[PDB]
């Protein structure tokens, strides 16, 4: 149907959760959704549709990096009529204002990619989420007893960075964590007039070098899953 | 005291309203503040402190352009201990999603300036406001019956643009209006761990050419002044 | 051992074939090698070890885009001691010098990514494969009766391009096709002193709009696989 | 008449002296001009028209930073028919070739702004003054016995620099001092076929941290005012 | 004694004429110098010392392109203690303010080269000549009755331009003609604290499409050779 | 018939050898080619035609620097129908992988020039040689018992480098040596669909600080000239 998704037209609900890892998406469908159905599996990049509290939710994996994420987000919006995209995932914290198990809401995504300069006149595109989704995240968190840590993330083309000396400057300008897709998810949604947000769970702190156990990673991520599913229903 | 502000240390309250035009600042102090006093007038750039709803509120003009804005808010934060900065002004609309008399909340500020590349490793800094201020703005607007328009603005180094052909692309990427300081205000407050937000009043639509009358301009700006003073009080 | 590969130490042979699509990796293992074993499956990105003419060879998926490829190639080399990396995939031809079913050998990978500027002093890194590997591909292609097309590819961060007007200029400068990882593969191998080559199968011509049928794509990819395994044996 | 200038057509003489501070423009009017008349006061940015030794001369403030300066100069040239723009002011000296009380003629204005790459094809524009104006300055400086230092100046977007370590390299390349607008003045006059020149007075040496006193500062600026008024009458 | 000049210490005079064409240099030696001797010839690039009307004067070729001109200029200043360098040659006119047999004095050289950004913090270096030289060239051409045209040139890395569409814009910004070295000549003299200037003869006009006859060519040139030699004595 | 080459059409053979130093192409003409003949001498840039083991061969000098090399390669290809261009010269070694007297085949040419960004959409053009020339060079050298060292060179605009600290990073990314032309040759030949290759001999070593004596020069260069003539014959 598209080069990277083999779902039937109409297989996706208009609200879609996203993770880089398709096995995480599979985890969510199996453990949290009723009547979950795998609807796409091209390149092993799984997607699902199902129900949370009687409301249709879709789930899609998008792979690693801005360019992979942009492909899947573009197709979801343009072909499968997805309207709200909520990306959840882990991110490595870089600021003293956050600690392990915090959930970060990215109200901006800085980047070392050239993609937004290519998209946007070789100027500075401030890649931002949709405000209404941000507000709904904030209200849902408060009602679930989650204190969201709110600021920028830095979306890098590099997992193994050549600029680790720059993390302090990043944190100084209110970047709470690093990840690798948010700047692309946001720019793509701005391009295509869709609503997007990125929420990140802090499982590793890149400055203090603290890190969650395997058991603390699943329970931490489960709390962010419930935040996400509750703000979509 | 500073080369551009001759206020005594402690003359500014920790919350400050900003406008580019110091005569607008003077107008606010006279008409809307209780017991206002002029606290600075270097280079004719006026600033005031007064009371609103029994509460201390400061006003400061910052001139035109990112470079001028950056001078004044660096000094307010680092010398005068200002903690919260709310910028209000007019902005030229470029998007069909906004019309005359709308108030825009800028949740991102793109730019053609080099200043953030200089600040931020030659990468893309997503210049964003403080989320708690933006939440306060949204809730106050709602109480006042204001239908707040929320999106990016584009902060240009050019009043007379050489890139008019690009306003449609800017609008496509959710830039609601163009102005000349938000990116610098946001970057500087990010740099200095302060809270900032820009609100923009639509007095002219740059695409469809419609314009407010002189009386409608006064009313429109007054509506924004009330919003601003109510969210800080 | 790494965040993205769960193979045991020594699971990888020092020669490794790469594809973006892990399911093609899996196909090669099941159809073309003997005693094939799945050695890694983090994020559904499958990797294999097996034998071709009794010589050990490994296979690994690397996902889409320079950022994803760079992660997997960095890890293969630094942790798993892989020394020779040969990437085969499909590409979108932009030059009249090539047509459907052609196999392109990328002696250079131009890019619109910023990653090599970040890696290399903000100058122009000419990302290139290992000559001996490319010499070896040429000799194997001749002794196989394959008419190897030879030239540059363009690695883009965009599957859905914003610069399709530029494909003719690219073709002028001897870019035969467009893909999305070569420049990252080549730069990573240059950084880490390993040997890499990208081979490119034309299944769609982006100018003439010709395309292969599903049956023909199977046949065309199978020949490229043979060239790859032969030059590794 | 223009959004930023209050004057009626013909209020401005074709020659105009400029400073960032409107209160210096006001000081020049009162102390040095006969029949002086305030002709514009938008945003408290003052301008005047008067006579010096029977010659009609205009004065205009332009605020701080390239963007603010560019607004005012554009409107002076394109609406008020100003042909010759002479900017005087202070500047922080960075060169061992100059010292307190020296007056510098800016034969080039380097910048960290992006505005000239926006104007000029993303190449390097050498912003320069009009030669005939620079000759009149040299000739008038000699007639008055002023030892005119001649060289480049660096126009920064930052009053509070993030690259103070770079001042030595600037001086090495014959930048005598730092200010914040000459590069935009020069580029605006080049765009609009007008004659512009910048002179600036050293009352503070940024490297040796020598400063003038609140007494020699007044007389230094007077010396420069007289030089400017002379070379225009 | 340098890798590119095989002259002896002291064999250069502190005033030197340069051209890209060494064969044009000999023409100046034979037809204008008394006691003329060839002093260097590596890579067939010729230089001369002789006397003009009783004042000693050197001549040197510098090849084509900024990088070539930078090599020779650097060695002339650093090793042979040249202090004044005057560059003459022809240049394609692009402005309607100049016609054939006009001599252009370049008060600024803009460029599409990256060399000055590498020299100068990736900012905009305004590459300018030494003022007192330019003042000399002005006085000399006047009592010699030459109507010297003064403005900018654009130094390109490209003789065969890929941006011919842009000459009009260059002309708008007071670029009278295009050549290929002035930006590197001026920047190198700034870096090493020497005094340089560049003069330019219009023999071809790139907009209008005239060309001088071969008769008028080394006729217009000699009028500028004379101008040059006159302003060194 | 071009502004920089004197020869008549028909004087150049299709295969052409290139050097920067025109005295060096003269050396080659007198020692190695029978029926040698000088065919151009504009700007003292000499070219020659003769025979080697029967087949006709041309020689041409091109000066120093990408801009200079580009003028000549362009005129050669476009006016004089040259179709193979083989560049030989000396290069400063920067890698431990090569020692003096080694012969380097440049399979890619990185650069600090802006010229390829100007040519190629401000992206990263990977400048590479024609693959068949490089295959000829390798088969020949193997027959002549020469151990060919293959990798990138770095083409710089700077002979006297401002980034000497970066040579280690260049060599880490498989840059064996530095020169000033290869990226311009490779990109001009890509632009104009001609076959080009660069070879250079290591007479000095920039990191270890060796050299060859005046006569070790001449002999190592001869081993390269014989490689070149053999592969064109």
């Amino acid at each position: 149907m598209t080069p990277h998704i083999n779902a039937k037209i109409g297989d996706f609900y208009p609200q879609c959760l996203l993770c880089g890892d398709p096995l995480r998406v599979s985890y969510i469908a199996k453990k949290f959704l009723q009547d979950a159905k795998e609807i796409t599996n091209v390149r092993n990049m799984l997607g699902f549709s199902g129900k949370y509290k009687g409301r249709g939710i879709s789930l899609m994996g998008h792979g690693m990096g801005i360019a992979s994420c942009t492909i899947y987000v573009t197709e979801l919006i343009k072909t499968y009529q997805v309207k709200e995209l909520l990306r959840i995932g882990t991110c490595g914290a870089i600021s003293p204002k956050v600690g392990l198990k915090d959930i970060i809401m990215a109200t901006g995504a800085s980047t070392d990619s050239k993609t937004n300069r290519v998209r946007f006149l070789n100027h500075d595109l401030s890649a931002t989420p949709d405000f209404e989704l941000s507000l709904r995240a904030y209200q849902t968190a408060k009602r679930l007893g989650i204190d969201l840590k709110v600021g920028n993330v830095f979306s890098s083309d590099f997992f193994y960075s050549f600029e680790t000396h720059a993390f302090d400057l990043m944190a100084k300008y209110n970047h709470l964590a690093i990840e690798m897709e948010a700047a692309g998810l946001y720019a793509t949604a701005m391009e295509l007039n869709a609503k997007a947000l990125c929420l990140c769970s802090v499982s590793d702190h890149l400055i203090t070098k603290e890190a969650l156990s395997p058991k603390e990673r699943v329970e931490s991520f489960d709390n962010m899953i419930i935040l996400a599913l509750e703000m979509m229903s």
